[PDB]
């Protein structure tokens, strides 16, 4: 078994929760048996680069707190040249563990489940962040709610398991501008985290994601950056939602709908 103490408080470890590159996150419990989750990063072998966007990652989650309830609550942490502890709630499962259990989601949490997610994301643009790279596993469920967990800054962590391990991130949310501008202009704009949000509400619709039938990596960006690759969005009785899908995936930025216009869009606003 293993503790931690950060800014002199002492924590126990029940189980680790993730980890990727030099990070950990842990279900720990307090001295009043009360659960949270520390990200701990360890810095001994860091890069000037790699210690920056772990800084830049802590500034914002810190400096956020009071701008929105739908970014994760961090309660304190703890940094050295040697490592960072951040405790933050521990929430009740990421929202990509979520999607892979569920086998239907109600309208009505799907909607929801929506609104937080833009909320989240509204708030991090107003501050000059995109995050370039949401995926589900960046949204936390606390009790029914969405929380932001990260802002892309820092290096992504996959959950972890208690079995021997068989051979990655996932490509179905990246949007076609992500990759056209891998050959080359900034690129990059609010826009490209409507696309990525876009793609998690076609998988809360449909059940899968716009090119998860395309198992080959080569002919999924392919498809992803093709105009002629038509993207189905077969008929559903919520008439708002299929068009939120249809604005959210167009392949051309300047095209494809914006934050503010999402959160006017009857969707989102008409029957509460
Ligand atoms: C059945 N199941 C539950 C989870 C889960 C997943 C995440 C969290 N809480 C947090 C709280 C903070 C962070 C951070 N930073 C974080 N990160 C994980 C890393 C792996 C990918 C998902 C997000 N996860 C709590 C979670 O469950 C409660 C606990 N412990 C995953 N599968
Ligand atoms: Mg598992
Ligand atoms: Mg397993
Ligand atoms: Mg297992």
């Amino acid at each position: 078994f293993q503790s931690m103490s950060v800014k002199g408080r002492i924590y126990s470890i029940l189980k680790q929760i993730g980890s990727g590159g030099s990070s950990k996150v842990f279900q720990v419990l307090n001295e009043k048996k009360q659960i949270y989750a520390i990200k701990y990063v360890n810095l001994e072998e860091a890069d000037n680069q790699t210690l920056d966007s772990y800084r830049n990652e802590i500034a914002y989650l810190n400096k956020l707190q009071q701008h929105s309830d739908k970014i994760i609550r961090l309660y304190d942490y703890e940094i050295t040249d040697q490592y960072i502890y951040m405790v933050m709630e521990c929430g009740n499962i990421d929202l990509n563990s979520w999607l892979k259990k569920k086998k239907s989601i109600d309208p009505w949490e799907r909607k929801s489940y929506w609104k937080n997610m833009l909320e989240a994301v509204h708030t991090i643009h107003q501050h000059g962040i995109v995050h370039s790279d949401l995926k589900p596993a960046n949204f936390l469920i606390v009790d029914g709610m969405l929380k932001l967990i990260d802002f892309g800054i820092a290096n992504q962590m996959q959950p972890d398991t208690t079995s021997v391990v068989k051979d990655v991130g996932t490509v179905n949310y990246m949007p076609p501008e992500a990759i056209k501008d891998m050959s080359s202009k900034s690129k990059i704009s609010p826009k490209s985290d409507v696309w990525s949000l876009g793609c998690i509400l076609y998988y809360m619709t449909y059940g899968k994601t716009p090119f998860q039938q395309i198992i080959n990596q080569i002919s999924k960006l392919h498809a992803i950056i093709d105009p002629n690759h038509e993207i189905e969005f077969p008929d559903i009785p919520e008439k708002d939602l299929q068009d939120v899908l249809k604005c959210c995936l167009k392949r051309d930025p300047k095209q494809r709908i914006s934050i503010p216009e999402l959160l006017a869009h009857p969707y989102v606003q008409i029957q509460t």
